[PDB]
């Protein structure tokens, strides 16, 4: 099927579209063939729906008509507020995931928490005194997590000047935020302001609304994702250096599979703890499993392989597709980015769909909600009702395509300066020396719109082969695995600068730093190599680039690394064209403001070749 | 013209639109004319904008195509989605309006607010011993505020399990939102979970989706709104009875016309007390004025009229017109439902258009922003703007239409029990005799789509005539003031029950209690009632109709209402009717839930009809009579 090739570079994915369409079950990529007409104006951004004086859509038309919205909004102001709404929504499915974090570490400090512990107590001590608790160092250890608790909830309130982690950017970043009046405050409060501002009749001024976007943005990278990652980190472990695998050969034809899917490792790392008991392992063996296999789709997977070595079924366009196997016996989601469609899928099958937040309710699914005083005694309950669907399987729909791919993963930031000797004095001397000449984060997740991987691989292949070393979150985790680039053997394929260092340091050229929220820890980074230099973030040779997002996450990522100074990608552009000043602010305006800019290129190898030129204009800049 | 007859029933409106069409200005009304061919999808609800791999719409084709979005999703929903969002903006439009209310308190408290001060002490006194600040009777004023707003800040946070306020409602309604999921616990939080929500594969079920909506909208009516109506009372006065004028009228030809608009009365006020100096009045008396005059425009309009007694120069759909009279020599905006397009047609006159917050921004105007440290400074300097645009003005394109129509406002819950003699039994015995069958507050806007105030004044004349008393806030003050209702001589035109009370009384059958914000002192007053017959606000004799609305602040009212037990009438639909199962529960099935449902009828003596209904229904629950 030449139409089923064109969908996906994975023989995996092939497969089982040609098993779906033998059984009739269709996907993401049939429905998104119907609703390509859709909308003009929604594409473009000119479409407001807020108030019902409308809707009111801008056209540009011979009599004039239809030039200003029924308030007398204009295309800028419209495209403006629709686009901060759109970067809204992705930072509140951040600062909701942080958020839960502080609680699950406020439940641990309280011993109100069964199964739930400080697992990086070390982490805990540093991180507190470095937001200024009194005596981290000495303190008992839920004394100090119940200070940390505290002022991670202050900077969910609306009496902070600036959010507590922004002390981590360099003094020139944080100096020049403040005079565009861009220091996130709160990370809630940012939200329900740009709220306020894109009400009829509120903020009119297309760039007074993007620099509040910024704002949010902002008040999420600082703040929302890097709290998450931290406490993450204290909560369930500072991922370290180790090997697992990849692709939908992960699940086994003999074992219990249970799929989590989902943002949140609360849940995740309590169900891994549950098929460890030896009583619900008997309840595996008694059904006739070998025994109980988890696997991991979209971010929460990504925290588990990070943290456990857990191996990965699939990203974003895989998560039908697992269903399709005919193998998935469970999938337990908590939120953001779990397509309703797994739950009529599931219908097809035997597979239960569990869903185990309050926030993320899903239709007909089965509900066994999960907070951090239950999670032990439910997440329990949970693997049993895995373990039961199992013993329903029908054995002549399985089909599990391929065998798994070898991958390296758990590069956090303590993990990548233990390898450089705990200093990153080697990393910045192998950029002096133009060993490696750059660093790229590829954090984006997958779109139909573009045969999958296929701009995700192609640019990390590029970028490495130009010394330019590759941090990979998020669903490039999945293509960059599936490509064999996790290795520490694909340095064959990197540049001789690049392929030398990754020799010398026994790593791959593609390092795995973790979920879309751990897109923090290239914030961090960046932030510590710009200090210690005493230079500017934008003066650093960095890039990101997103060759095949789609959600409102995706893009506040990308607006957060643009008004932090990096120089961002995008593979599609958002539903901006229709205000030719917005575009030309996000394309260029910013780049004189917070100097960095957004590109938008749907090439992977032009897109090497403006990640480049950035990269080759900063080391002049520097003087290399 | 037939047309500009069918856009407004005020005589004043249709002398700036007759004036506005022979000097080629466009209005509202034109630009609504324009998007007439709006977007079906937009309309329904069923076109989802949430991601890139779409926008996807839901269609109801004869092939079956186009059922669900790429992700999965179908129009319940999408629908549900969109309308969340709705609510939040609407909640987070009067949420950042409370936290500006919050943040000059602080500024009084610590002595950085010249000009500024604690106008109403006792109320100070008495709303923090009600939120639990110790010795508030007796512990220096400014020590109280500051305790005060540590609690209202705590309420934009994210550790509290209610909000503070909530304790006001009956405990079976307290125990109601617990059980469903629905009592509100950060003002800002309920907004921010709502776009968690509504993001792409995260909350994917309808019922869901609208119970959250509720809760949102409840950390509005009893959290942000709230606040800022009892931080405002406290910092520039609980409102009381007075006289004022309201309509186009009120401005003079002889004096320096500023009109307020917007919402916020931390810049008002200022703005008011600019105008009152020798120096500044010196001024305009040397530019050839006889005085300066301040008049009103939406709820900041309100706001100056319950506590100073400022005139009205009119509601939403007046905001326009008010400039083409030609007498607008400066238009001071702050924030929210101020149209750009007084910007362009400013710029057609002489007259200045200034704004004042940095959350208002607008293109091309002339800011002058505004905080509590320099407001006395820069108001002042924005006074002297409006002087100087006055020595500007054409006298050859004045025309302001008509004479002011007397009004009575100040009808804050304070002013209302001091009538009653302190306690609100003389007002339960009206109920129980049937002198009074019940409550409705009106709390619209205006809205293109409705003839101007029709549906305003007609529901309001029909519900007086029934003997139930209208409580009537936002541009229903507007409305009811020029067709003669807020004053105590309009008893005439009530009930024989209605009529005698008011009379007993001294005060008109509408009472206006306020701003879009004061609906908040709705929901304390139905609080304060079913608390002290111990029943729920649902068995009350009430309702809360919005027969013209438009924003998304007034969805936020309606479904804070309906979650609170108070049925809600729309003139309009929300864009929701592309989801039967979205628009059931709306209509029906939340009144199974929070015993209240929505009503959408555009026809105001059918609205008239349902909110009756529902107020006989609920006195004969109390085993009262008709
Ligand atoms: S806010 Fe303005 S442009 Fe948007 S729908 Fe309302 S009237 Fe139209
Ligand atoms: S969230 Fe779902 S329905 Fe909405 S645009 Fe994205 S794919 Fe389409």
């Amino acid at each position: 099927s030449k139409t089923i090739r064109s969908r996906s570079i994975w023989d995996d994915a092939h497969a089982m579209l040609e098993k779906a369409k033998a059984e009739g079950i269709s996907t993401v990529w049939d429905r998104a063939a119907e609703q390509t007409p859709a909308c003009k104006f929604g594409e473009l951004g000119t479409c407001c729906r807020n108030c019902i004086m409308g809707p009111c859509r801008i056209a540009n038309r011979k009599d004039g008509k239809m030039r200003l919205g029924v308030c007398g909004a204009d295309a800028d102001v419209i495209v403006a507020r629709n686009f901060g709404r759109f970067i809204a929504g992705g930072a509140a499915g951040h600062s909701d995931h942080g958020r839960d974090l502080i609680e699950t570490l406020e439940a641990v400090a309280e011993g109100k928490a069964p199964g739930y512990t400080i697992r990086d107590v070390a982490k805990l001590r540093r991180i507190a005194a470095e937001l200024g608790v009194a005596d981290a160092a000495t303190r008992p250890a839920h004394d100090v997590a119940a200070d940390l608790v505290t002022i991670c909830y202050n900077d969910f309130g609306s009496r902070r000047n600036a959010l507590a982690f922004l002390a981590r950017a360099p003094q020139v970043r944080r100096d020049l935020w403040q005079r565009l009046g861009m220091t996130p405050r709160g990370v809630d409060r940012e939200i329900a302001e740009m709220m306020h501002r894109t009400h009829m009749g509120c903020d009119n001024d297309h760039t007074s609304l993007l620099v509040h976007a910024a704002r949010t943005a902002l008040a999420d990278g600082w703040g929302g994702s890097m709290i998450g990652t931290e406490l993450s980190d204290i909560l369930f472990g500072t991922p370290r250096p180790r090997q697992s695998t990849v692709n939908l050969g992960v699940l086994r034809k003999d074992a219990v599979n249970i799929l989590v899917h989902g943002h949140n490792p609360v849940v995740s790392e309590m169900i891994l703890a549950a098929t460890r008991e030896p009583a619900v392992r008997q309840a595996a063996q008694d059904a006739g499993a070998a025994d109980i296999n988890v696997a991991g789709l979209c971010c929460t997977g990504n925290e588990l392989l990070m943290r456990q070595g857990i191996p990965m079924a699939g990203n974003h366009l895989m998560t039908e597709l697992a269903i399709v196997t005919g193998a998935a016996d469970a999938i337990v989601a908590d939120y953001q980015c779990i397509m309703p469609s797994l739950v009529q899928i599931a219908a097809c099958y035997h597979t239960r769909f569990v869903t185990t937040s309050p926030k993320g309710r899903f239709t007909g699914a089965t509900h066994v909600e999960v907070h951090p005083h239950n999670a032990q005694e439910r997440c329990r309950e949970i693997v049993m009702l895995a373990i039961d669907a199992y013993t329903r399987r029908d054995p002549a729909r399985v089909d599990i395509p391929s065998q798994p791919v070898s991958i390296m993963s758990g590069f956090s930031n303590e993990a990548i300066l233990e390898a450089l000797g705990g200093t990153p004095k080697p990393l910045i001397d192998a950029v002096v020396a133009g060993q490696i000449r750059g660093f790229v984060g590829i954090v984006g997740c997958n779109n139909p719109k573009i045969r999958q991987d296929s701009a995700n691989v192609t640019l990390t292949r590029e970028l490495i082969r130009r010394d330019i070393m590759v941090l990979a979150t998020g669903c490039v985790t999945t293509a960059a695995g599936k490509a064999g680039l996790l290795v520490p053997e694909a340095a064959s394929k990197a540049g001789e600068g690049l392929a030398a260092v990754c020799r010398s340091l026994g790593v791959p050229p593609v390092l795995h730093m973790g979920s879309c929220v751990d897109n923090s820890r290239i914030l961090q980074l960046c932030a510590l190599l710009a200090t210690t230099l005493g230079v500017d973030i934008s003066d650093l040779p960095v890039g990101a680039s997103s060759p095949e997002w789609y959600s409102e996450k995706a893009a506040a990522i990308a607006m957060y690394a643009v008004a932090s100074g990096i120089p961002t990608h995008l593979g599609l552009p958002p539903n901006i064209l229709g205000s030719e000043n917005v575009t030309a602010m996000a394309l260029h305006g910013l780049q004189d403001v917070v100097g960095a800019a957004f590109m938008v290129e749907p090439d992977p190898v032009k897109a090497a070749d403006m990640l480049e030129a950035h990269i080759v204009a900063r080391r002049a800049r520097l003087g290399l």
